[PDB]
């Protein structure tokens, strides 16, 4: 159930790029703006 939730995170930091010189913070806040994540919040 939630497995395919977390395997999503996980390719979805792959598809994007995370420079060693940005931060968990600014990587974390370049999926957030992503569209995709009003729907994963939604989830329904």
């Amino acid at each position: 159930t939630k497995e395919e939730a977390k395997q999503a995170f996980k390719e979805l930091l792959k598809e994007k790029r995370v420079p060693s010189n940005a931060s968990w913070e600014q990587a974390m806040k370049m999926i957030i703006n992503d569209p995709r994540y009003s729907a994963l919040a939604k989830l329904s």
